[PDB]
């Protein structure tokens, strides 16, 4: 064990092993949607820009929770990243119902890491989740949900999601 | 008791103060339509802007209106403000057309008032409703009346109102 | 309906509807105070300066929940706002211990959503009840009672008031 | 008659002289008072600077009127200013009680000239006094009635006094 570890049980640093993962694996899905959207045949810079910022975000948690397992005295393990569950993600709307509820998987696994925190009597490690990353999660899903009735007003497809497009740049 | 009070009729200080119940009543209404615009299945910002500002508006004179009941000399009565005819309004353009029914309202009322004014023989409360309240009501029915013209051209659903609702933002 | 619910129950909507509804009243509570301060013959300004941004603080707070349910998925029901239980305050010492007593019964209140919230597993909305409310009632309470105390020092009518007045302003 | 002169009736003409008088005589009771309280056995500095703005402000009126009998085409005759009622005018309370009441006569001359100029249809007349003079003396008139609440609350005389002097200078 480690000389700055207290209060930090086998299985909160087990999830959040599997919790950096996954959130790799959202920072893949949305690396892997950016440059769907940059193709000759797609050219969608908005949403582009706007999954890169995500894909940069989510690689982004992924990190805190690293610094995090470091900052508890807890080890670091890496696994694989699958890959991205398509390689090719349809139209704008699709895409959006695909980050929508993908932000809703990780929502669900963070929320069964705080349940774990809350059985092992780990405030530290509740107010972190409660503080980065279920404010951020609710607030994301929110977004994606106004952006998915945006843009079906503006009409899905066609003149509407060219419009739509540019006012997400 | 006051100490300010000359030639201020009882039949004008009730009327002040049912004014003020009806503006708080507006007020209320548009705090409603406000955040009905904000729920994500109908993300309309700049629908939402236009309803928070509106139910600003109408708070503010409510409380001129309190002022002025002081001013003069009279008694403020509070009384229970009403919950708003409705907790969904429907589309852009059904919520126009509701708030400019509402603001005619509210001018019918003021217009009734200004009478009342003028039958006491009270130059003062007929220039406080003539410069502070008939003025802006006028305008703001005129306002509300282009915005419906235009939202009914650029189609009052679809994309047109989607467009139509950045510029209102 | 929603796109966004997750983890969101029903008798925690239920509670922040009742809530908004509160909050509202308690501004509306402040409104009557606010102005009461400004009677020709009550003529307390910092008192009255007290009361309406007190007012206004809490149709704030009213507003944080109404987006609150939306950004959780829930729906904003807006009851009536019973008219304030006084036209009348009394003296400033009698409106603090009004308020005083007033802000324990909506302190009480959170106190039993923040219970709901947890009860429900929402660990979401015990951080918004904790960081956002919980956090400024005790604060206010704390507040109200330093002023009750010094207000009754310098002797709670009079001079006295006259001077704990200007302070306050 | 004049050249400009037009719906500009006698009777209208004859009040707006009386009016200046008026005005000159409560111009001058106020220069009174300001140097009353500038005696060694009074000295209260702010009383005086206060009485003295009010008889700028009175002189001021005066002369707004003077200028409009010239606008309109009416001719100005001044009469004997009467001297102030008192020549020492008593505790701070007193002198404050006296403004009011004078203040009230005005008002009182004011609106009997506006329904004058009313019964004359004559909309120019009555769009001054509604806009120069009754605004103006309501105002005057809830300012004095709530200095004449603070100076009770604060004492009448003595200590209270001395500290509500400080404030209005
Ligand atoms: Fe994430
Ligand atoms: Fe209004
Ligand atoms: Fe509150
Ligand atoms: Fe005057």
């Amino acid at each position: 064990a480690s000389q700055v570890r207290q209060n930090y049980h086998e299985d909160c640093e087990a999830s959040i092993n599997k919790q950096i993962n996954m959130e790799l694996y959202a920072s893949y899905v949305y690396l892997s949607m950016a440059y769907y959207f940059e193709r000759d045949d797609v050219a969608l810079p908005g949403f582009a820009k706007f999954f890169k910022e995500s894909s940069d975000e989510e690689r982004e948690h992924a990190q805190t929770f690293m610094k995090y397992q470091n900052k508890r005295g807890g080890r670091i393990v890496l696994q694989q990243i699958a890959a991205p569950s398509m390689r090719e993600w349809g139209t704008g709307l699709e895409a959006l119902q695909a980050a929508l509820d993908l932000e809703k998987q990780v929502n669900q696994s963070l929320l069964e890491l705080h349940s774990t925190a809350s059985g092992n009597n780990d405030p530290h490690l509740t107010k972190l989740l409660e503080d980065e990353y279920l404010e951020e999660q609710v607030d994301s899903i929110k977004k994606i949900g106004d952006m998915i009735t945006k843009l079906k007003r503006a009409g899905p497809t066609g003149l509407g999601e060219y419009m739509f497009d540019k006012e997400l740049n």
